[PDB]
């Protein structure tokens, strides 16, 4: 209940970390399961000089602003495109719906001419896609065409192509690094479809857009496509530095391939920004900036390695240990089949051990972030193995 | 461009400072024309212990996940329901479209049933509704019944309970402190229109939640009606912690009546959480939760009516210097006739002051937050007056 007498700073302080000491930290070796992890150190101190700045009211914070455009102009440039236009946005689910309210808009401008028969955007969307299409298509009343995944659980590229001549398709979408496996669709042949269609096709990189292009070549697999950025001409990326770019929440990504894309953001305010939200962070800008520099190729390289070294450990003790991967990992993401993965995630759960369950498959999803280190793994495969007994 | 080889932490940190020093700052006596301001020293710690925490992940931050149900329940009981269902979000906006998506997924099931004549939800907005408001219309395909206002700038509720008549209405949107002009509608009125006719009224309190609550009695004007909350049986509110909540952005708020409305908040993912962003701060619900336990009633009141004090003071010296304020205040909000407003602001913004501009009238807008001091006032009323020599 709101109190009519305030609180000492130290008793609230108190109380705030007794609740603190009920989370799980990253650093901990419980948390398995998540594609977010410890933020490098020196985004704190970030955090804290641009705490009281808003890229809602860019015109108060020109600085801020400019750091914007630097982030945005650097993660374009590590997806081999100097003239993107985009945002740093409160995460992948905000990135992707501005996609989708971007693919939209282009329907309705044609829809305002004649030249569409669909009632609703149609958009071939692969199942392995992330919830925040669905929270997309929910909203904004889109029409999903949903492609079947292959053996590999990559989109189906006969059907794309199939299904673009059948019907008349308003987007496509491609995900680099799905959530529940890792596995990157063939971008490349999605955007030879899209293009000699005239179809948007918007990459969902959220997660590999940060690892794909650093990953040593030892842990590229013959026969995979890791193609996946503006150099294929695509319409859109969405790109998290709040995953594997160790940058806080939230710091998410959208490019678009030009700043011609900017007018289909517009929105029609008769009696009255590209943004979903108003109001907004500052500091994603400034630490995705930051990070990037301090970094540069090198230290992000060292980084996703380490844990790709990480993962491919974890691949051969579960083997040894005969558990069945469902596939050999393409990133920093290992799945254990299982027809009881359900029960046994839980019994994980209770033993300190926390993973996330799969949808395509029957399988338990780990996700070798950087806090996880070798000790880490060695100690799951001890809990599970009892699990087993 | 992204290089190769990262920089050391002081060159990166030093071009960081070098861009926030082109930034103003809320404390230098510039900005007057935004409703966030300096946050609660507080919450800088706070932000520290919590940032590395993300309520998309709940089960994971235990502890954290508790602190955002206690600052809705805290933020329940200061709007008198001490049941609210709601969420410490990302702002004002994403709280005002989590309510749209609701009254808009009320209409599909009665759509479902045959009991809607509506091809789309039907809502009643007045035409003072925040942009929020407009985006949420773009992107859900709502058709807006637009709302006019009356001369002290409310909503005409005679125009509401004859559309109701008139239309199949699915909801009302009321203002309990409107941007420009910080105005209060008759939400009593529209609250009985509404339960009368069994539709969903949203309250946008933003601004006004955390200012309306603690005005003293020599604030309020005769025949303006402060009623807004929970009390009068309104099915959802909008209030913004990062606002007049001294919190660090993101720090928005949503709260329904109950925990029945969370059905109508949920997404249908048939190959696969209640707000729309995904992954998502943990550190706004601990702000929210401890700046109201740390100041209680009793320190809110006292800022809220310094803030108060200083508008008045505002509003004197205007009409002193022979300006025409729009409206004598009703929050810590006043605005300023002038046939050439556009011109006047960008002469301000040469000098240094930054307002912002209303859409509703030909004005000025100034928000008294509480880091404008009377001096900042003094020097504005001489730069004005300048400008008009």
């Amino acid at each position: 209940n709101m109190q009519e007498k305030g609180v000492s700073e130290k008793e609230i302080l108190e109380e705030l970390k007794k609740y603190r000491s009920l989370d799980l930290k990253y650093e901990d070796g419980n948390i398995f399961g998540s594609m977010c992890s410890n933020v490098l150190p020196i985004t704190r101190k970030i955090v804290d000089i641009f705490l009281e700045t808003n890229l809602g009211d860019p015109g108060l914070f020109k600085g801020t602003k400019l750091l914007e455009e630097k982030a945005v102009a650097l993660l374009g440039s590590l997806l081999n495109n100097k003239d993107a236009y985009g945002h740093i946005v409160s995460g992948g689910t905000e990135a992707n719906l501005m996609a989708l309210r971007c693919i939209k808009n282009i329907w309705r401008e044609k829809r305002r001419k004649g030249l569409s028969k669909n009632e609703h955007p149609k958009i071939i969307v692969p199942i392995t896609a992330h919830f925040s299409f669905e929270k997309g298509r929910e909203m904004m009343d889109l029409e999903y065409i949903y492609a079947p995944i292959k053996e590999d659980y990559t989109i189906d590229e006969k059907f794309v192509k199939d299904a673009v001549e059948d019907y008349d398709v308003d987007g496509i979408i491609g995900i680099a690094g799905t959530t529940e496996l890792g596995t990157i669709d063939n971008i490349e042949e999605l955007s030879k479809i899209a293009k000699e269609n005239n179809i948007y096709i918007h990459v969902d990189a959220a997660f590999g857009g940060l690892v794909i292009p650093f990953l040593d070549d030892k842990y590229k697999k013959k026969g995979v496509n890791y193609k996946f950025d503006f150099s294929l001409g695509v319409d859109s990326i969405t790109i998290d530095p709040h995953k594997m770019g160790h940058c806080p929440i939230p710091s998410g990504g959208i490019l678009f391939k030009d700043i011609g894309y900017k007018r289909y953001l517009d929105v029609d305010a008769p009696y009255l920004q590209a943004t979903i939200l108003g109001t907004r962070v500052g500091f994603g800008g400034a630490c995705t900036y930051a990070v990037l520099r301090y970094l540069g190729r090198e230290g992000q390289r060292k980084i996703v390695n380490e844990c790709m070294e990480n993962t491919l450990y974890l691949y051969k003790k579960l083997k040894e240990n005969n558990f069945k991967p469902v596939i050999e990992p393409i990133l920093n993401i290992v799945a254990i089949e299982d027809e009881d993965y359900k029960e046994v995630c839980k019994k994980l759960r209770d033993r300190g051990i926390y993973v996330s369950v799969c949808n395509c498959v029957k399988a338990l999803a780990i996700v070798v972030m950087p806090h996880i280190k070798r000790e880490h793994i060695d100690n799951f495969i001890e809990i599970l193995n009892s699990i087993k007994r």
